[PDB]
DNA sequence: TTGTCGCCCTT
DNA sequence: TAATAAGGGCGACA
C-alpha cells in the first residue's frame, strides 16, 4: 500500500510527477475498473491489484473545499455494512448495562460529570442524536448532542422541546414528557439564563470517549442501534396494522420512508440507510410475516437479532 | 497535559 | 435525477 500520484491517467511515485511508474505497474489494473471523479484534485491511487483494491482503500483526492475524500472497494463497503448489523447486536447486548449506569447516575448532582454523562447517554437512547463534534460546529455551524446549547432547549409545563439544526442543515425537534425519566434531569441540567452556553458544560470529547469505553462501543453505535430499532419498530407496526398487507418491497419501501421521515434522511439516502437487507433475507421463507404478525416487538427484535448472529 | 488538528473511515 | 458533501473516531501535536 504505497500511494502513487495520479496525473491524466498516468501514475508516478512522487507528487511532482518526476518518477513515472512502469506501464506494467499493478495499479493500472485498478484504473481499468474505477472511474476517478473529475471534481477531485491531488489524487493518489494506492499501488495494488484490483482484487486487493476491492477489499479496502482505492484512491483519494481533494474536493473543492480542500477536504481529503477517501474511496473504498465494494467488498470494503460490503464488509462495513455487515459490521453495522453486528454493531446492532453488540449494542442490543449491552443496553441493560447502559440503563443501569443511566438509572443510577440520574439521581446525582447537576454539575457532576457522571450525571452529565448519564443524561448524554439517556438522550442518545431516546433520540439517537449524532455525537456533535466541536469541529463541525466551528466549520459548518452544525449542532449535535455534545454541541447542544441551552438556547436549543425549551421548557414548558409538562414537556421539554429540544430543537436544533444538525448534519446537512436538517432541523430536528425532540420532545421529553413529564413522565419520562429524562424530564427532571434535563430540567435541572439546562440553564435558561445561559442560552449561549453548552448544555453539557462539564463534558469534553475526551470524557465522553473514556465513559463510552466501559460499554465496549462507540457513541455512533448508539445511533446505529436507535435508528435501526426505529426501522424494525416501523416494520413491525406495518405488518401488524396495515389493512391489506402490501407486497414485500412496497412494505420495505414504506418502512424506509417512515424511518427516513423521523430520522431526517432524504428519500434518496434513506434507501440504503437502514437494515433493509436483513429484512430481505428473512422474508425469504414463507412463515416469516406470519410469525412477525403474531409476535410482540420484543420477540420480533430477538428474532431479528438471532438472524444477524447466525447469518455470520 | 488537554483542546484541537488531520488522517482515515462512515453516513 | 447528476453531480458529488459532511459527519464520527482516534492518534498526533504543542
Amino acid at each position: 500500500m504505497r500511494a502513487l500520484f495520479y496525473k491524466d491517467g498516468k501514475l508516478f511515485t512522487d507528487n511532482n510527477f518526476l518518477n513515472p511508474v512502469s506501464d506494467n505497474n499493478p495499479a493500472y489494473e485498478v484504473l481499468q475498473h474505477v472511474k476517478i471523479p473529475t471534481h477531485l484534485t491531488d489524487v493518489v491511487v494506492y499501488g495494488q491489484t484490483w482484487e486487493e483494491a476491492l477489499t479496502r482503500l482505492i484512491f483519494v483526492g481533494s474536493d473543492s473545499k480542500g477536504r481529503r475524500q477517501y474511496f473504498y472497494g465494494k467488498m470494503h463497503v460490503q464488509n462495513r455494512n455487515a459490521k453495522r448489523d453486528r454493531i446492532f447486536v453488540r449494542v442490543y447486548n449491552v443496553m441493560k448495562r447502559i440503563n443501569s449506569f443511566i438509572n443510577k447516575n440520574i439521581k446525582k448532582s447537576s454539575t457532576d460529570s457522571n450525571y452529565q454523562l448519564a443524561v448524554f447517554m439517556l438522550m442518545e437512547t431516546m433520540f439517537f442524536i449524532r455525537f456533535g463534534k466541536m469541529k463541525y460546529l466551528k466549520e459548518n455551524e452544525t449542532v449535535g448532542l455534545l454541541t447542544l446549547k441551552n438556547k436549543h432547549i425549551e421548557i414548558s409545563p409538562d414537556k421539554i422541546v429540544i430543537k436544533f439544526v444538525g448534519k446537512d442543515k436538517v432541523s430536528h425537534e425532540f420532545v421529553v414528557h413529564k413522565s419520562n425519566r429524562l424530564y427532571k434531569p434535563l430540567l435541572k441540567l439546562t440553564d435558561d439564563s445561559s442560552p449561549e452556553e453548552f448544555l453539557f458544560n462539564k463534558l469534553s470529547e475526551r470524557k465522553v470517549y473514556e465513559s463510552i469505553k466501559q460499554f465496549g462501543i462507540r457513541i455512533k453505535d448508539l445511533r446505529t442501534y436507535g435508528v435501526n430499532y426505529t426501522f424494525l419498530y416501523n416494520f413491525w407496526t406495518n405488518v401488524k396494522s396495515i389493512s391489506p398487507l402490501p407486497s414485500p418491497k412496497k412494505l420495505i419501501a414504506l418502512t424506509i420512508k417512515q424511518t427516513a421521515e423521523v430520522v431526517g434522511h432524504t428519500p434518496s439516502i434513506s434507501k440504503r440507510a437502514y437494515m433493509a437487507t436483513t429484512i430481505l433475507e428473512m422474508v425469504k421463507d414463507k412463515n416469516f410475516l406470519d410469525v412477525v404478525s403474531k409476535t410482540t416487538f420484543d420477540e420480533f427484535l430477538s428474532i431479528v437479532v438471532d438472524h444477524v448472529k447466525s447469518s455470520t
